């Protein structure tokens, strides 16, 4: 092993994912796993191939990742949300948008079936909807036209009309909070930056892909945008990111995400205070907070966004987000404490099951790879593979149990032109080697075989390592999916 980890060092698990960027993170939670949704930040460059500032040029998917323990994340690709203009080679779905920022999930069971809803902004006017049968898709835009727009009853007013967040209440019921920006233009006066009277809630209809009534104005001090809303012992929490201009009090800081109760969805809701500061108050940072707070494992959570990996690979963050979660603790009294953001983040809640298949692109730590959609039969939803390998690369997954009995064998499907090994270690990427797996030629990059290898010494709980190995000097093979066999 000899590539080194961009941001997410082994043993910590902020950022969640560094093997590329995912912005603008919100949370669903679905039997045992959290799926992770963002804003597709990638890296832009100017024509002599150096990194530029983000523009949000590239904002047309939604990248989704998900995991049962908070450490490994499998990484689901890519929908190709928009579909106007240029965009996704004539493979978006939303035909009419250009872009889709700043995602939305929810799930509601309808008709005795769970379906799945994506909620974007196609940029700044506009906010559509995807429905799916699985979380991670496939995905049909079932209106051919943005869901609410500034015509839409209430939403009149709304400066950006963005950021949404859905809520399927306990009834069944769902939401639609949105909107932010401040009036006033180039100069806001100060009353339009404390209140700029742009955040929006609207409910939807029994569908979820329409609205029912106008919206109610949500009066939230300093609004700026990234709404939020979760529910806690009874109480809706409406979240948003506080503004950067004007005069702000102590309570309402500039840049960090405020919340305000309500009794009901709709509101009214009372400001109760902030419990997020800016990112580079941590991490410094640079730049705007997204957020999104949520109950996963029956634990309290946020997910918010960070430049830590651009930070890692650049000296600067240039505009480009990373997610990363940590607990979220309320009071007794129903307050909220200062949420402690930092890398060693949420410590692994269960261990990875070693003898199921498992996909390559199911990782915890790595030293550096890519992913990208696979050419391999079978496989899950939008099945990936794991790509740019080259000697010395590695990835590993946290607490893979492979119990008192141990594993006797280790099978890996793989595609290569040159072949190559996959040495398994535990512990560390210099790790105890339990098995090298040799890649042969297969008939190059998209011809797939599943290639089986003995293990020894493969027992208890341990971070396994996965390390590449090769004569060649680009990429050595790529690589779907792994299981071990048990003892
Ligand atoms: O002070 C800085 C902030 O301005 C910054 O917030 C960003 C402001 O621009 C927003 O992008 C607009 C979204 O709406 C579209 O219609 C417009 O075309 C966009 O320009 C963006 O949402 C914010 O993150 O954050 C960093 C602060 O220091
Ligand atoms: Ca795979
Ligand atoms: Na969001
Ligand atoms: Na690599």
């Amino acid at each position: 092993a000899t590539s080194t980890t961009i941001a997410k060092h082994i043993g910590n698990s902020n950022p969640l994912i560094d093997h590329h960027l995912g912005a603008d993170p919100v949370a669903l939670t679905y039997n045992g796993r959290v799926y992770i949704y963002m804003s597709s930040d990638d890296y832009e460059y100017n024509s002599n191939g150096t990194i530029k500032d983000n523009s949000f040029a590239n904002l047309n998917r939604v990248f989704v990742i998900s995991s049962a323990d908070m450490v490994n994340w499998t990484d689901h690709g890519a929908i190709p949300v928009a579909g106007a203009n240029g965009a996704n080679g004539g493979r978006g779905i939303a035909k009419w948008a250009g872009a889709s920022w700043a995602p939305s999930i929810a799930v509601k069971k309808i008709n005795g079936k769970d379906k799945f809803f994506l909620y974007f902004a196609n940029s700044g006017g506009g906010i559509g909807v995807l429905t799916a049968d699985s979380p991670i898709g496939p995905w049909t835009d079932p209106i051919g036209k943005p869901l609410v727009t500034p015509s839409t009853p209430g939403m009149s007013g709304v400066v950006w009309l963005f950021d949404p967040a859905v809520f399927v209440d306990d009834d069944g019921t769902g939401y639609l909070y949105a909107g932010g920006g401040v009036p006033g233009v180039s100069n806001p006066t100060q009353g339009q930056w404390a209140n700029p009277k742009t955040a929006r809630v609207i409910k939807l209809g029994p569908d979820m892909t329409s609205v029912v009534g106008s919206a109610s104005t949500i009066d939230a001090p300093f609004m700026f945008e990234d709404s939020g809303l979760h529910k806690y012992n009874g109480t809706y929490y409406y979240s948003y990111c506080i503004n950067f201009g004007g005069t702000h009090p102590a309570d309402k800081p500039p840049g960090e995400i405020g919340y305000m109760t309500s009794s009901s969805p709709m509101g009214p809701f009372t400001y109760r205070g902030h419990f997020l500061k800016n990112p580079g108050a941590f991490f410094g940072g640079g730049g705007n907070n997204h957020h999104a707070v949520f109950n996963f494992k029956n634990e309290w959570y946020v997910v918010y966004h960070a430049q830590t990996v651009s930070s890692a690979l650049f000296g600067a963050g240039k505009g480009y987000r990373s997610p990363h979660i940590n607990k979220l603790v309320h009071n007794a009294d129903g307050s909220i404490q200062e949420v402690a953001a930092n890398y060693a983040g949420v410590t692994q809640i269960s261990n990875l099951n070693p003898y199921n298949r498992v996909e390559a692109e199911t990782f915890a730590w790595n030293g550096r790879i890519l992913t990208e959609k696979s050419t391999a039969p079978g496989g899950p939803v939008n099945n990936q593979h794991v790509t740019s390998i080259q000697n010395g690369d590695w990835i590993a997954v946290g607490n893979a149990d492979f119990g008192a009995g141990g594993a006797r064998s280790f099978k890996a499907n793989v595609a290569s032109t040159l072949g190559g090994k996959i040495e398994v270690r535990l512990d560390s990427a210099d790790g105890k080697l339990v098995g090298t797996l040799n890649v042969p030629s297969t008939g190059g990059a998209q011809t797939w075989r599943e290639i089986e290898t003995a293990v020894s010494g493969a027992t208890g709980v341990h971070k396994v390592f996965f390390v590449f190995t090769g004569t060649g000097t680009g990429n050595l093979f790529n690589f779907d999916y792994w299981q071990f066999t048990q003892r």
